[PDB]
This record gives C-alpha cells, structure tokens and sequence, in this order.
C-alpha cells in the first residue's frame, strides 16, 4: 500500500506513535517519506546482505526474521514480511522498540540525513488529525 501523507499520519497517530519517544507526529512521517516514499512494500537489500523492510525500512539484521541474514536477531519477534503489510501495526510496534534502543531517531539514517532538526511539522500541515 502507498499511503498519502495525512493518510499515513493519521494511521501513525491512531497506533500510538504521536510523541512516542518525545518524537512528534511529523518526524515519523518525514522518516517514512524518505526511506520509503510511504510504500508498505518497500525493500532494500544492505551491502552486509541483511535487507530493510516497510514504511521505516527496517532492518533483518537486528529486528525481524526473513531467513537470509547470518549471525542476525529477530528483536520484535516478527517475520520481515510483516512488515510489508497495508496494516502498519507490526512496522508501529517495531519502530517503537527501535526508537527505544538508546540513539533515538539515529538509528533511521535518513532520519538523521534528512529530518533532524527541520521543520518536520510541515510534513503533518493540512492533515486532519
């Protein structure tokens, strides 16, 4: 599924995310834009042979399970194919867990890149809410 902007923040708000972490609402939409263009089944494969899954591409080398990623962890005890679903509860409830790692954000590296310290209110401007 590719959300719409509000769409997304809207969803995103529904499932708890809203200053989770003290992050607001516009830094989880802004996260989700650039990593993947707020498509649910977005995918990218690592240099390392681990591969990002979903909204928050997400990665198997720490997160979730796909089978193909020696020596990794699976934190949020999901398949990474969960994380392609339209339903973004299972990308929600990971991020959660990865936001509460220690670094923050900083674990999103476009997050870091791109979002960090702009004016992410922007991204949730207009939407209803």
């Amino acid at each position: 599924k590719v959300f719409g902007r509000c769409e997304l923040a809207a969803a995103m708000k529904r499932h708890g995310l809203d200053n989770y972490r003290g992050y607001s609402l516009g830094n989880w939409v802004c996260a989700a834009k650039f990593e993947s263009n707020f498509n649910t089944q977005a995918t990218n494969r690592n240099t390392d042979g681990s591969t990002d899954y979903g909204i928050l591409q997400i990665n198997s080398r720490w997160w979730c399970n796909d089978g193909r990623t020696p020596g990794s962890r699976n934190l949020c005890n999901i398949p990474c194919s969960a994380l392609l679903s339209s339903d973004i509860t299972a990308s929600v409830n990971c991020a959660k867990k990865i936001v509460s790692d220690g670094n923050g954000m900083n674990a999103w590296v476009a997050w870091r890149n791109r979002c960090k310290g702009t004016d992410v209110q922007a991204w949730i401007r207009g939407c209803r809410l």
